[PDB]
């Protein structure tokens, strides 16, 4: 995209970019599926273990293997440092 | 850490976080190695084959696996996303 934005919308972005979709809460200790897609490693499991009869991606519908996985520690930090933010608009 | 932040400061603070530690430039196609930290694909793939003896992180000095790595796409959207934040402190 090529438009300029409203600030207050460029915060609402990122800040849905670092809520999880299965809970709606900020992410807590994320995990990256095979697909890119980032998940609270709670939710996560808690997904395939008690809803969902193959492991795959809740937002894609792609499969992914467990063993794949990977913490994604880059939104923990940047969870903590935008709560911190003054929404000042 | 339990302290209020200048808004200022917590925007910088995100900003270093979406800036690759190779080059010092926005993440383009960030991978993420085994360890959790992040660079441009292009920036990894050259420090490895050009300045490095075995595949490590940069940053932590772990030793990665090159086939461990995986793209990192939250990271391109929150890159896309605050470069059109108007500053306005
Ligand atoms: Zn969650
Ligand atoms: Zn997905
Ligand atoms: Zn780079
Ligand atoms: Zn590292």
């Amino acid at each position: 995209s090529i438009t300029h934005l409203p600030s207050k919308v460029v915060i609402q972005d990122i800040t849905m970019e670092l809520h999880c979709p299965l809970c709606n809460d900020w992410f807590r200790d994320p995990l990256m599926l095979s697909c890119g897609h980032n998940f609270c490693e709670a939710c996560i499991q808690d997904f395939w273990r008690l809803q969902a009869k193959e492991t795959f991606c809740p937002e894609c519908k792609m499969l992914c293997q467990y063993n794949n996985c990977t913490f994604n520690p880059v939104l923990d930090k940047l969870v903590e440092k935008i709560k911190k933010l003054p929404l000042l608009k």
